[PDB]
């Protein structure tokens, strides 16, 4: 989904409104709440966080999208619901809490938070634990919280924050039911959260209870974790179509071919199917070609390496995908494309993170070399050589990974 317009849109509401430019770190921070993602602010103080936070709220105030602003002192409730008065439009309803309020003042917030008559409400971590229930039972587009140790002192507390931006009670159970088994939880795609902000992030994080943000809003408030996924990449220093044919041998279906140009493909192709292989290419008939591979009547398939590539990027079977080879490598070197190709071979089938064997064929020790450096650095994976590659046992955690998949 195209989100630059949106941006840009952010950005210059942000300059009007602040009367100055998105900072490095608010350009960040804009690009992700533009497009509906929640997230930790990795940053000291005073490069405007809680600036950020209230423009935040106020921009989506002008869509008609509801906010809650969460702070640890009532100074802080006074300070924002004060600049944010001063800063909004004729349409914005905006309504703070705090206990040393006027009776008069406190009356107008009850009456609009029962009613749902807001854009935006102010109130503190305190006000969270009086009210967990009232709040758990309604839906903002927007969740900043300033509090950190908060969030995370009571479970209950990230359960209400959860609830808050729009995630039912049962689908937390159901998260941490699975997160507990040593599982991850495959969110449902249809449900389409609100936006959490939390403001810092422990560095010592506590539990199995803050997973719940991994696998329901695809962030964490603790340590960040590597990007590496379930592959063994393995290097064949030639092109001999003879070592193929004795890995197509073992590996025998589920077999990805990569060629780099749609002339090697076809030369490819006529070989396999001169060995009596049951192939078929994509760039002839891929809709036709691909289910019958889906449904397991044909067991390789070979297309062309290409960025938005059909067979590159499109195709999603974990079951069915199992290895991925590249008769040489995505011209470049193309990290980018070797990333999203092989990462055909691993994803999550009934919450456990498959195994993928990713075989590239690569005489040039240059274009290798230069491949093998951008892939430990954009992935955290290596190449490891043909010699140190046991094919038995990789095809064995092929196999033993989506029968782990199917308990
Ligand atoms: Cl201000």
């Amino acid at each position: 989904a195209e989100f630059w317009n949106e941006y840009e849109d952010f950005r210059s509401f942000f300059k009007k409104k602040f009367g100055k430019d998105l900072t490095g770190y608010q350009r960040l921070w804009a690009k992700r709440i533009v497009q509906g993602k929640s997230f930790t602010m990795v940053a000291p103080t005073g490069v405007g966080k809680t600036t950020f936070g209230m423009m935040t709220a106020l921009w989506l105030a002008r869509k008609g999208k509801k906010s809650a602003l969460v702070f640890p002192t009532v100074t802080l409730v006074k300070q924002t619901l004060e600049r944010l008065q001063k800063l909004a439009d004729e349409k914005v309803k905006i309504f703070g809490f705090y206990s040393s309020m006027k009776k008069e003042e406190k009356e107008k917030f009850e009456k609009s938070f029962e009613e749902d008559d807001y854009h935006i409400l102010v109130f503190s971590t305190q006000f969270v634990s009086k009210n967990r229930e009232k709040l758990s039972q309604k839906r903002f587009d927007f969740v900043f919280v300033d509090d950190v140790d908060a969030v995370l002192k009571a479970s209950r507390n990230i359960d209400t924050l959860l609830m808050m931006v729009g995630i039912p009670e049962e689908i937390i159970r159901k998260a941490f039911s699975t997160i507990k088994q040593g599982k991850i939880y495959e969110r449902p795609k249809n449900l389409k959260p609100g936006i959490l902000v939390v403001s810092s992030a422990t560095a010592k994080p506590r539990g199995i209870r803050p997973l719940l943000f991994r696998d329901l809003l695809n962030f964490t408030v603790g340590r960040l974790v590597s990007v590496a996924r379930n592959i063994t990449h393995v290097r064949i220093s030639s092109r001999s179509k003879e070592k193929l044919v004795e890995l197509l041998e073992i590996f025998r279906d589920g077999i990805l071919i990569f060629a780099q140009t749609e002339e090697e493909g076809k030369e490819l192709y006529e070989y396999l199917k001169r060995f009596k292989f049951n192939v078929g290419e994509t760039w002839s008939e891929f809709e036709k070609n691909f289910e019958d591979f889906k449904v397991g009547k044909i067991n390789i398939l070979i297309g062309v390496q290409a960025y938005y590539g059909k067979l590159t990027r499109g195709v999603d079977l974990p079951e069915r995908i199992k290895y991925v080879i590249f008769w040489g490598t995505p011209s470049g070197p193309d990290v980018y494309t070797y990333i999203q190709a092989s990462g055909r071979s691993s994803r999550i089938l009934n919450g456990v993170l498959v195994k993928g064997v990713s075989v590239i064929f690569e005489e040039d020790e240059e274009i290798f070399e230069s491949l093998k450096t951008r892939l430990l650095l954009i992935a955290e994976e290596e190449i490891i050589e043909e010699a140190e590659a046991n094919w038995k046992e990789l095809v064995h955690e092929v196999e033993e990974s989506r029968r782990r998949s199917e308990r």
